[PDB]
């Protein structure tokens, strides 16, 4: 499933971190919010039960519990997904983190990359509990989605419960090739843009979300 | 307009809210979260401008921007809504804040502001924000209308978090260009003015 | 006891607070900020215990234990205080929380003020547990006192095992009447300030704090 | 030079930290608390400058300015100090952050750095922040020191949690100048490396 939350404030905040002239700081300022955002927005879409609780004046009445918020695992791919996972983890305070380095090899070829070489320089990841714990992956950029699928390769063989990947820009060709193989996961974004250039970056993009966060 | 924000994720803070056992701190806890949703929710409803942003890789493409974002007054009314303002606050940091508290001397009781300190509302440029967790009677709520009302703001929003069905329609019918946020609305208020199943007084569950 | 708290850091944030340039978003975070930074002064003054920790490696040994650190009851005055204790709740997440609403009835041009008349709008306070709660009172500006005493004449009558004042700006005035009458209140401030003006502020102080906060 | 923070809140904070019970949760929550904390006690021991300002009351006076907070540059070794560069961030907010890794492959088995990414360290100029919340052969730190000196930062700190005497004594004995930040120094280390009675392997307690 495709959640594009482009909601008039999301976009606010995506134009915000696009514009070249955002510094740092108010780079990862608004990656948390978006943070908090999509933890709220993918909140709302968790399973959940209808319970009773007592109020103060002594009478009882229907109530929601979210049950899975007590399950989560958030996988933080460094170096970009830091502060979108900052936000996330204000939306899941009962949510286990799991990190994962992750650098594409670099390429300038005369064609669009269609696929990627991706090596994961650091990875330590929680027991992730088949068919209980909902897995969210966050990576603020999904271009080839050759980094989303090599970190998938290895959840999905945890065989969670859910898997959800937050993304603030995803690219037409990187979220047909990981729903086109996982059409089940959760694929959350906030804007999806038409191409990648030479380089392997999206257009128009905001470019390497890592050095957008921390130079 | 009527906006009942009950998604999963609200209904189920509003659960702890109501939920004898939950203390002040997350009582609090739980409010400053809706205050940041309940902001949310209202950013998606002001008005915004197209706008042309240049990316790193050196191509223009269109943007949004919410220049309504700059013309915020929130308003806390006293007895519990200074956690639901500090979520409001986060999620308008441009947002001047003001606090009025209303007091009395199925109910009409006129109610009298013992005190206020607002700051200046700009005609027909500023939204207004009225926190407070509780609307029963909503004589607080129309008091303080009164005085916003004269500022002739560009909007007036109400963030609630219970509303009584007697409380949404008196606010609604006399002033019907509010925009009235509310997680729920339930159907009664007892003898005393609280409102069932309601939640309590949430002052005591907030500060006691 | 007084603790003035001026080290390089809280001097530069100050610094920020008094500038009149400094906007209602900054204002606000840097008040945070010392809060955050006086909570963490105030948590080293805190009675502790020593207590015993067995590590992974299994051996156990020496650590500490503060335990105060769940009693503590933090009174907000209203409307000036909310950032500072927004700060300070972060050194002391298990901290209930009361509310103040004060505000000085206004005096002209006349001779400096020694006393002010204080009207308190709104009062909700948690039960506090004589002999054992730790009660911080925050206000940002301490000038004539008036406030504070106020406050005091009710906290002071509930026993609690200490009695903290966080300030940021306070008079000399301010400071003296409040320790001469409560010698045994630990007062935490990053400035003393000479003196007050024909109003009541503090001089070269900051202003109203509740509208450098919130407009 | 030698910083030890070991104030009682400090110590209350490591003693969760070292505690085998404490979960990943907590102990991430308690490290971004010393990332702050640290960040706080180093943020006291660089250079400011006095600068006047002009209060609301219409008087200028005395203020001070720490010009070095413009120029920082934190460097997460990775392990487990995502959480302590999280709070060190929160202290250095105009600090631009970069990652390094090293393993190998009481102790001096040789490390290689396997990965590194950081931004470019203006020389004279720039004061760099090492964080790696446990130091225990300081094969790691002094491999990572090799590159930065080549920098020629204006300051280097090191943020870590607890150090090894050993360490301590290698890494300041090697590069006197650095200013390095610990909450406590323990005893020794065990054949596998780790340091006793310590808080076990950094990188589980935070992700495992
Ligand atoms: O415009 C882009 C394209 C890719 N990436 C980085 O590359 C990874 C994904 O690219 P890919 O593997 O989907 O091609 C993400 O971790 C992200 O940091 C960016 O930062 N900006
Ligand atoms: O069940 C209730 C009903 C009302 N109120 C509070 O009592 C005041 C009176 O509200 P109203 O009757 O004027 O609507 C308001 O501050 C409101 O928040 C509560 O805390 N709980
Ligand atoms: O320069 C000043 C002097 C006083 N106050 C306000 O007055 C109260 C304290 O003044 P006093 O009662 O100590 O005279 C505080 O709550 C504070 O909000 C200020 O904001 N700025
Ligand atoms: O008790 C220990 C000892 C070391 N380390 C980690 O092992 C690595 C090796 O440190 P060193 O032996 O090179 O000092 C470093 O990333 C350090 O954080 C731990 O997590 N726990």
């Amino acid at each position: 499933p495709l959640y594009v939350i482009d909601k008039p404030i999301t976009l606010h905040i995506l134009t915000q971190l696009r514009d070249k002239y955002t510094d740092q700081i108010n780079f990862r300022k608004n990656l948390v919010r978006l943070g908090r955002i999509l933890g709220y927005e993918i909140s709302n879409t968790l399973d959940y039960e209808i319970v009773e609780v007592e109020t103060p004046l002594g009478v009882k009445t229907k109530g929601v519990d979210i049950t899975d918020l007590n399950n989560i695992v958030i996988i933080n791919i460094l170096r970009a997904a830091v502060p979108l996972v900052e936000g996330l983890l204000k939306a899941f305070p009962k949510a286990r983190q799991g990190v994962i380095g992750a650098s594409r090899v670099e390429v300038d070829g005369k064609e669009v990359p269609k696929d990627m070489d991706v090596y994961i320089y650091y990875k330590k990841i929680p027991d992730i509990r088949a068919k209980v714990d909902n897995v969210i992956i966050a990576d603020p950029m999904i271009a080839t989605a050759s980094t989303m699928l090599k970190v998938l390769e290895e959840v999905v063989k945890a065989n969670p419960k859910r898997i959800y990947i937050v993304s603030i820009i995803s690219s037409e060709y990187g979220v047909n090739k990981i729903l086109s193989k996982y059409p089940f996961i959760y694929l959350f974004t906030v804007a999806i843009d038409p191409e990648l250039n030479n380089k392997g970056y999206i257009l128009p993009g905001l470019g390497d979300a890592g050095d957008r966060a921390f130079g």
